[PDB]
């Protein structure tokens, strides 16, 4: 189940986090705009960069703390209120986040690996919901 999910999912935290960023802006390439760093770059070029890898790193660390606090695949409302101030969020909206999840929802249904993919569903709707009422466009 989900708790398992993110045990999994840590233990193999930059493979996971690369695979699930790729998957993203593979599925939606109009997001790559918001990543300037990383455009016209292949995979490999991206998993042999530094930056790229601290990035997807921070990122997915950030989720499962997210995820982890998380009661019965509710985010705390303060979690989501983080995600809506940061200034490297300036500008999104909760459509960039949807996407995200449907791409990482996607992912998981693909890999063959026993993920509890309707629970991370439904905890990115829930982050959604909790992303609008923390004021996200
Ligand atoms: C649960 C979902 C998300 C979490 C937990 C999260 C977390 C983070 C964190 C921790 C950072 C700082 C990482 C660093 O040091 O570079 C960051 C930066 C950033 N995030 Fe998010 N993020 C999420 C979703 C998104 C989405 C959906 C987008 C846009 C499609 C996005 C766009 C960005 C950008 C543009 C930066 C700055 C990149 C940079 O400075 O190099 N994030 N995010
Ligand atoms: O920028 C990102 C890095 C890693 C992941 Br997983 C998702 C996003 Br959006």
């Amino acid at each position: 189940g989900f708790k398992q999910d993110i045990a999994t999912l840590r233990g193999d935290l930059r493979t996971y986090a690369q695979d699930i960023f790729l998957a993203f802006l593979n599925k939606y390439p109009d997001e790559k705009r918001n990543f300037k760093n990383y455009v016209g770059k292949s995979d490999q070029e991206l998993k042999s960069m530094a930056k790229f890898g601290d990035h997807t790193e921070k990122v997915f660390n950030l989720m499962m703390e997210v995820a982890d606090r998380a009661t019965d695949c509710v985010p705390l409302a303060s979690d989501a209120s983080t995600l809506v101030q940061m200034k490297q969020h300036s500008g999104l909206t909760t459509g960039n986040f949807e996407k995200l999840f449907v791409a990482l929802v996607e992912y998981m249904r693909a890999s063959g690996q026993s993920f509890d993919s309707q629970s991370w569903d439904r905890f990115g709707k829930n982050l959604v919901s909790a992303l609008s009422s923390a004021g996200m466009k």
